[PDB]
């Protein structure tokens, strides 16, 4: 169970540039993926999947593309790392992971999007 | 695999009487309390916190105090079925049950209130 802890609940970021917004929890050891389950969301749009180490590209919503990644790398350490590359003026809005790892837990986090000033 | 499931989507009711919401999720005739959670949100207002086996009283918001309960009986059918007494104007809304049971998924249901004069 414990709790979902985010470092930043506001990020603010270029338009056209890259954001890693992230979520830890309680990891403890190895990390065993048949207990993990880690999603992404904003506005209701599926960012992210993740059950027990499985992803489809089919359920992740369009805007969000070939553009936003879970690092599986960080997920061995506790962090749920949502990175979008290419920031658009659309992805500000408010961010919700929703975590399982024996027990659960929910944070949301805003983003603010600068705009490209031509 | 785990999937919640929810018999009704709307539920339109009447000021001042009872209504139950539910979300059904997979048992296998198993039924672990150490594994389950129930979460029942509205408006980001907690109304029920199962877990592990007893609700959590305490993080229940105060509008919902003597009103929402969960049908534990229901549970080990896989049924979380919310039920609020004397149903307010103010209980109209959308109202999202968060269930962890090795995996875990989400469902949202909207609720309208009648009142005829
Ligand atoms: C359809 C395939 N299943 C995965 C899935 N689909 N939609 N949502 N979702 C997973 C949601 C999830 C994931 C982790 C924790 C909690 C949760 C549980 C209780 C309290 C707080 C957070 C939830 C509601």
């Amino acid at each position: 169970a414990f709790t979902v802890t985010v470092p930043k609940d506001l990020y603010v970021v270029e338009y056209g540039s890259n954001m890693t917004i992230e979520c830890k929890f309680p990891v403890e050891k190895q990390l065993d993926l048949a207990a993990l389950i880690v999603y992404w969301e904003m506005e209701d749009k599926n960012i992210i999947q993740f059950v027990h180490g499985e992803e489809d590209l089919k359920v992740q919503h369009s805007s969000y593309r070939q553009r936003a990644r879970l690092l599986k790398d960080q997920l061995s350490l506790g962090n749920a790392a949502l990175q979008i590359t290419d920031v658009k003026l659309q992805d500000a809005g408010v961010y919700r992971c929703m975590i399982s790892y024996g027990g659960a837990d929910y944070k949301r986090i805003t983003v603010k999007v600068n705009a490209p000033y031509a």
